[PDB]
């Protein structure tokens, strides 16, 4: 019904790709229509089918849209395949609006992009091709209107993939296979306090972004690897800030999304999607907030860049990462790192790559002695709490908590691991 | 419990302190625990705050700088009396005056306008023997209400106490003027009808969106500023049709009523409204995408004063989209001089509008005369009254249709004098 929603759509379409013609895909025949209208000023050639029965009779479709057509197919691996392969055959650019807020998984959305993201066959000429994801965003219509929080526009770019050597497929794949499991997530959260998956929890999250200064209702904030939204929903709540959350793990967004929508607030939105492939607008935010992300992300000067083209004129950005200290690599801790799949950079390193990006008022801290006395409480936590512990996780989710500490307190000695924090300002 | 509300307070305190010092804090709150998050969320400003549960402590109470009352009067509201001993002390006792109320519960779904009504009407005498009473400043929604209940009808009104130098006038105050005047609510009701649903300006829905296409591509949560929004169709419009955030400003507290209880029914938090005066409200520098005023600024004396704050509260590279009443270069009429008087507008000609944009240093200036398009428009809706006179007659009295004919057909004749025009401006401020 309202225009708001088809042109959600049409603003992703614009930043993803000429286009000759869309294909829209609505059981709903009013709401289709809206995308006819909406999409005027990329193109007339728009047509509404009623069915994804009539989506092989389609080809060559510059977009295609799906809006609220998978409902019947969602929890059927099969048919949703059978949909992939000719939706990936069709399409150049692939939009899929679903509402999942009566789905019985309320985290649907995870296993949904998951399936999108790693999704493989072979075209005409036998090459290999997918669907790549640039974000799962929600409807703002929906955020801001229903106060329904998981209605999703899916946005991906048919492609050729070249070759892949791991057992991960992607990036997105790696994070929710391997360190940003469901269960390894819910280790993570209790060791670290409710909603966060970072050192400190709650408290020690309101210190650092105390650090930005005076908060005033109705400025916006980027934070980029928000998790499980804990720290979003602290600035949202303690201060009126606007937080718009990214991740590029699914699971962890899921559980963001589903507490969300069961606690509504407006001033929180999320997106499904990697920091570097995202394209904000420029001087759009008054703050871009990570919270120990960024260790995760090789390209720290694209990413700068990307940040600080984001940015207001005078707007700040705070970032808090794993970092490294200046003394010999243990082979203990290269190993960690490699399986971490860390690109650890120094202080100075950090500090060059402000400057060249155009930052001012840089102040980087190294908080080291605070990440050494969390660590030892939150390992306290865990050995003082066994009981309650052992009732929720087994025995090997345990020693992985306590090892895994005290290994970091180790680093730690060696000044091998840092804790490291960053704060700068683009001029006015 | 959410900290951000009574920081949302401080921000306004910040606002209207903007210099001076602030040397204590007092909380009258019956909820204790939210009484005292005020506390905590006031200490940048000073430690010395204090919390108190009843209006009954007040009257003991001396010389508080800062005076917040946090949902203090919502058992008396339907009381004048009641309503009247709180203003007498709260003016005798308060600086800057605070007053946080949800009317959401309130039988009256418009209670925003009697309290706005009340409270900025009220004199007393201070000891030296002066008049006295509140100066507004905004009353604006509190925002956790909007975003995270969905209620629409929770406000913070922020005043100033003062000395006001004496009159007789008939309406105190250019708010009261609004309200008494052009915009009651019979005259609302009246132009409502003429106009079409939910606006106050020619040609309604469609003839605003083909004028805000003017703005160019729209993206979703781009922000805007609508000056004068009235009953908020427009600001409705901008939201539903490309996701804009809008903030809605009126000094008419019977039109923003209407705008409110609208919004409350059919909620969408892309959209938020403050009764303010233009001059008055302090935006940030650099908050703004687009700034859009429909058919409001003949009101406002002040055009450069207008426009120096309408280019501050833009963010460079932001546009503005001004509609307004302006006169054009016939000789005026004895006729409209009286109407221009009644009304009390203010009216440039479109080189006065150009040269007052140039001397702000806005950029891209461009001007227009749409008075061809006013006269259609003007003989379309006196049309539309003459030929459903029985569906207004059963609505509404023989006067009010007699007023809005004859009003269209003046405002036909001053079109053919070239005194009235309807002129557009749109620019750009620069990166
Ligand atoms: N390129 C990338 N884009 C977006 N998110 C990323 C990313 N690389 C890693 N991340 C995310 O960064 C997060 C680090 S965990 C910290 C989460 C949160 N800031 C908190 O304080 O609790 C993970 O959720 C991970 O999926
Ligand atoms: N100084 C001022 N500040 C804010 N609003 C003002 C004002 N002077 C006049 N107004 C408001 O300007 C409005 C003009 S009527 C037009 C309303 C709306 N823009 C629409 O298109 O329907 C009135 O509601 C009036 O109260």
């Amino acid at each position: 019904s309202s225009l708001s929603i088809p042109r959600q759509s049409l603003y992703y379409v614009n930043k993803v790709t000429s286009v000759s013609n869309v294909q829209v895909v609505s059981p709903c025949q009013k709401q289709g229509q809206t995308y006819v209208t909406a999409f005027t000023p990329l193109t007339s050639n728009v047509q509404v089918h009623t069915s994804l029965e009539q989506l092989s009779t389609i080809r060559n479709a510059d977009v295609l849209i799906f809006n609220n057509a998978l409902s019947q197919i969602i929890t059927n691996a099969d048919l949703l395949t059978d949909f992939l392969k000719n939706a990936t055959a069709i399409g150049g650019t692939v939009i899929i609006r679903e509402d999942l807020k009566d789905c019985s998984d309320k985290r649907q959305v995870a296993r949904l992009t998951d399936y999108f993201d790693v999704f493989r066959t072979t075209d005409s000429d036998g090459n290999n091709t997918g669907l790549d994801l640039y974000t799962v965003d929600q409807v703002e219509h929906s955020n801001y209107v229903e106060q329904n929080f998981l209605d999703f526009i899916f946005v991906f770019r048919k492609k050729v993939f070249a070759p892949t050597t791991d057992a991960t497929i992607t990036f997105r794949d790696f994070l929710d296979k391997t360190q940003y499991t469901n269960t390894g997530i819910d280790a993570y959260e209790w060791m670290f306090g409710v909603n966060f998956i970072s050192p400190g929890g709650y408290d020690e999250n309101l210190k650092i972004i105390k650090r930005f200064g005076d908060f005033k209702p109705g400025q916006t904030m980027l934070d980029i690897g928000v998790g499980i939204g804990g720290g979003a929903r602290q600035v949202a709540d303690e201060f009126g800030v606007h937080v718009h959350g990214i991740d590029l793990s699914s699971n962890m967004l899921a559980i963001a999304l589903e507490r969300l929508h069961e606690e509504k607030d407006s001033r929180v939105k999320y997106s499904i999607t990697d920091a570097l492939v995202y394209q904000f607008e420029d001087n759009s935010f008054d703050y871009v907030f990570s919270r120990d992300c960024i260790q995760h992300i090789p390209d720290t000067e694209k990413l700068f860049s990307r940040i600080y083209k984001a940015l207001k004129p005078g707007g700040k950005v705070l970032i808090t990462m794993y970092g490294k200290g200046y003394g010999e690599q243990s082979d203990k801790f290269k190993t960690y790192v490699a399986q971490r799949a860390y690109f650890l950079k120094n202080l100075k390193e950090i500090a060059d790559i402000a400057n060249k990006t155009g930052f001012v008022n840089v102040q980087t801290e190294n908080m080291t002695p605070r990440f050494k006395e969390i660590l030892l409480e939150e390992r306290g936590h865990l050995e003082q709490n066994e009981a309650e512990f052992m009732s929720k996780f087994t025995q090997r989710e345990r020693d992985s908590l306590i090892s895994g500490w005290t290994d970091k307190l180790g680093y730690i000695e060696k000044d091998n691991h840092n804790w490291n924090f960053f704060l700068a300002q683009k001029p006015f």
